[PDB]
């Protein structure tokens, strides 16, 4: 259905989905919901060139954690590196569904991505995945040489709940005093377990990500109300003092997205706390505009991805 | 350099490599040789759509063996399946270097590919990789339900030394009396540890795969002369009785390939032994025409890949 002002190809995409019908995502089993994203991402020819992908399993904070290391192809020597935390509402998502987005960030930045295969929900609940995410980030900082990266030049990045994860890993790194981070790339992040922002009200349905989906995503992640109030679940709830000293951020938000307002609000809180922030709203876009392969050639999406890669590159340079 | 009759795009490719210079592959460390293929495969935009890839580790014949299961996207239910053994001269190759070839076979056949991550040489020597290859093939036959396939409808496939591996797994399955195989797809296979065929003499240099490379590949695999004489290393040496009862085969050979004659000779031996064989020489082509991403849009290559997928499909049907 969409709205006046939705970018033309995105609007066509929304209409094609409406005609296709099918059950609301949140009425599916996690397995069947996962298959929706898998199938949709696979239905589109996309450019995945210019990268070399290798899996690595690490022992970090008491568990085995699987990584996918995505390196710019045909480049010798140590490279700087960004952790990549995937979206999908905690229930969905994985490496191959996100590979095109990751590839675009790697090719556009010249930096290595370290995808972390965190445990999905509801198989696990908060704070399992963020603890794995942080553990892997600390491991890369310490052991980067083993995977061809300079762990001292380290950023965090992610889309959607992965943007939540990147923001929270940055907070955990501050709390732990390690590792040092150059940059946080927050792509249309989830930042608050509340559903009353103006954007949540305006875009509740008809714009791909629905309020119904977000509540289901949060419910699968954790139904503990006290957990949801913690800054490691809802970083928007952090005080200025808690946010002070966090790494420079680029926050991209989508105009037609229930999560738009909380993402922009988080950018404002970082700014009020003295953190360097660039906050950019991509007009015409829906949530996960940079993830969804059917939208990967939309010119505004390409421009957003060029920016995301360039800003990673700018913040990951030698001194 | 090439020759009169090399297909036009292939000839341009050979000339571009000649101008680029660089050391002979066999003068590189295994690590640096592996990087040559990795980098070259990554330098080309290719279509990888229409598949879903998932890794699976199995316990088979006393070891952990890593698989990549490549399924046609958006398809429900049990599907038939082919093992995929990668090429690269035993020293080189892996899943991502071969992903486009595998994808083409999966999309074109509608069957699931099971890539087997056998141990490279010289890290291991014969018969380590073929024992892993067979073990994984027997595992899929027995446990197919666990990875969404019908293990009773099982083929083997591979390119180059992977074609050697597929042929040898078929012989091992005959010797072991299990599992039943529907089909063997031998894409420009290595079949004999000898270097005196007319094609070896004619195409020793200038056509990408050189005699120098083949001797180095064999040396890394095994320098045991007695091992090389075994049919599980050199299947061309098998007698008619040893070949009797093997599954139907499609053997594609390349016209401009040192390995052309031994591949065609193996097809003849299968035929003489009563095995159903279709043996097709793709004129104008060099070795690994179906692997190399810079050649993936050459019309003859697309036609060869359409055939390979179709023949898999034909032999993997219900009764």
């Amino acid at each position: 259905s969409g709205s006046p002002g939705v970018e033309q190809h995105t609007q066509a995409f929304l209409e094609a989905l409406e005609q296709g019908g099918g059950k609301p995502l949140e009425q599916l089993s996690p397995k069947d919901a996962r298959a929706v994203l898998t199938g949709a991402q696979a239905s589109v020819k996309v450019d995945l060139s210019g990268i070399e992908v290798k899996e690595r399993t690490i022992q970090a904070n008491g568990q085995s954690i699987k990584l996918q290391v995505v390196r710019p192809a045909n480049v010798k020597g140590e490279l700087p590196v960004f952790m990549f935390f995937h979206g999908g509402g905690w229930v969905l998502g994985d490496f191959p569904t996100h590979q095109r987005l990751i590839r675009d960030l790697v090719v556009g930045s010249g930096a290595v991505a370290v995808y972390v295969d965190y445990t999905p929900s509801p198989e696990s609940h908060y704070p399992t995945a963020i603890n794995q995410a942080y553990a892997a980030t600390q491991w890369v900082a310490e052991h980067g040489k083993e995977i061809g990266v300079d762990g001292k030049r380290l950023a965090v990045a992610g889309n959607s709940v992965g943007g939540n994860m990147a923001a929270v890993v940055a907070l955990k790194a501050k709390e732990a005093g390690t590792p040092a981070l150059r940059f946080q790339l927050l792509l249309w992040p989830v930042t608050d377990a509340s559903f009353e922002t103006a954007s949540y009200k305006q875009f509740a349905d008809g714009h791909f990500l629905t309020t119904g989906m977000m509540k289901w995503f949060w419910d699968n992640y954790t139904t503990d109300a006290k957990a949801r109030e913690q800054i490691y679940a809802s970083p928007l709830r952090a005080s200025s003092e808690q946010l002070k000293g966090l790494p420079p951020a680029l926050v991209q938000t989508a105009e037609f997205d229930v999560l738009r307002d909380e993402g922009e609000a988080y950018a404002r809180k970082l700014n009020a706390a003295g953190v360097t922030v660039t906050s950019v709203r991509y007009n015409g876009m829906i949530h996960d505009y940079g993830l969804l392969n059917p939208l990967s050639q939309v010119p505004a999406v390409k421009a957003a991805m060029r920016q995301a890669g360039t800003e990673l590159k700018v913040h990951l340079q030698l001194e």
